[PDB]
């Protein structure tokens, strides 16, 4: 190709390419190494990635996200029915199949989950092409380890629709292990634990690797736990603060809440490197500027229960894998949320000081491994 590795996530997507014995995680037009998994439809255009997310506040009904939560599923699915209740966009039934319904250029249109994902995949393909200066065709696409045949098929289809020849569909935890070279033959089998805390989901996977062959020993987690939940906690904290300081409730102003949310997410990232962060929003509500700050300690307390809760799925995974903590040879951090110091502390303490594999940007690890695997399969 070269062939590329693509990681489609609920909040962000990432693409990498293995060249000259080195994986390059490709930055997009905005210089971002991961692209928001958003698609938007307006009176005049279809927006994808950064352009789409950067307007979600003003176009909630026609800005689609979470397509992978529907991909390969039936409309009658309990999870699909549950999820629909929280989405600002419409999901309709088409002969037992879910389709997202939106308005584009004044007309009603509907798309199968794979079509929405193909739009994001197309963006990742173009990002790779802009970088490589050559057409990208072959690719390795990743999916959560628990995805079934239908979900894998629909994910492959999204790739094909995007003009990609999907060389293989591989598990996200496996891709992460590959990124760290944990697939190399070392004689005996090894037990690896993947701790993936993304934007919308939390996955714990225990793999047993031997002779370059992976076995998913167990999987655990929470499909509704991620960085967005941490943002929500901060948002509520600041809504209350604004109310105290201005006796005005901004909760019903969907846009004001979004500008705050974005400020919070940004502040959250800053808190992973520094112990404090400043939030400055000009004319947040009724021309009132909102300048404030939050400490890492405060951020940790606001999310204490959620953070500590990540250890339960870890224990369950070990239990289902029939292994003790001591039997885990490697712990791999995946997902942007694993950059939070308190999360790393919790996991390391649980593992009695065992070092964590965290040198590869957690939100890029899956794409990294997929790129290596794509090169191998090419
Ligand atoms: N430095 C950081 N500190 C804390 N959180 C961070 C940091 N960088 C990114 N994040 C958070 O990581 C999340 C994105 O992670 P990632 O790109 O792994 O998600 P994803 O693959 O889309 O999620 P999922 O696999 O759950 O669908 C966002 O919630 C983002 O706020
Ligand atoms: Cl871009
Ligand atoms: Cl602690
Ligand atoms: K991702
Ligand atoms: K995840
Ligand atoms: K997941
Ligand atoms: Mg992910």
């Amino acid at each position: 190709g070269p062939a590329v590795g693509i990681d489609l996530g609920t909040t962000y997507s990432c693409v990498g390419v293995f060249q000259h014995g080195k994986v390059e995680i490709i930055a997009n037009d905005q210089g971002n190494r991961t692209t928001p998994s958003y698609v938007a439809f307006t009176d005049t255009e279809r927006l994808i990635g950064d352009a789409a997310k950067n307007q979600v506040a003003m176009n909630p009904t026609n800005t689609v996200f979470d397509a992978m939560r529907l991909i390969g599923r039936r409309f009658d699915d309990a999870v699909v029915q549950s999820d629909m209740k929280h989405w600002p966009f419409m999901v309709v039934n088409d002969a037992g199949r879910p389709k997202v319904q939106v308005e584009y250029k004044g007309e009603t249109k509907s798309f199968y989950p794979e079509e929405v994902s193909s739009m994001v995949l197309t963006k990742m393909k173009e990002i790779a092409e802009a970088y490589l200066g050559k057409t990208v065709t072959n690719a390795v696409v990743t999916v959560p380890a628990y995805f079934n045949d239908s979900q894998r098929q629909a994910t492959k289809d999204a790739g094909t629709i995007a003009g990609l020849n999907v060389l293989r569909i591989i598990n996200e935890p496996t891709a992460a292990a590959i990124a760290y070279g944990l697939d190399k033959k070392v004689g005996a089998e090894r037990n690896v634990l993947i701790f993936d805390l993304g934007g919308g989901t939390f996955d714990v996977s225990i793999l047993t690797i031997e002779d370059g062959i992976f076995e998913v020993k167990s999987t655990a987690g929470d499909t509704h736990l991620g960085g967005e939940d941490f943002d929500n906690r901060m948002v509520n904290h600041f809504i209350a603060e604004f109310k105290r300081k201005h006796k005005k409730d901004i909760s019903e102003n969907k846009r004001a809440v979004r500008r705050l949310r974005t400020a919070c997410e940004r502040a959250k990232r800053t808190l992973s490197s520094s112990t404090q962060a400043s939030i400055e929003i000009d004319s947040l509500y009724e021309g009132i500027d909102f300048y404030t700050s939050i400490t890492r300690a405060r951020f940790e307390e606001l999310n204490a229960d959620l953070f500590r809760g990540t250890l339960d799925p870890v224990e369950k995974a070990l239990r289902d894998a029939k292994l003790d903590k001591s039997q885990i040879h490697d712990i791999v951090l995946v997902g942007g949320s694993t950059r939070i110091p308190k999360i790393q502390k919790l996991l390391q303490d649980f593992f009695n000081g065992k070092e964590l594999n965290k040198s590869i940007n957690p939100d890029e690890a899956v794409a990294y491994g997929a790129a290596v695997q794509a090169a191998i399969l090419s």
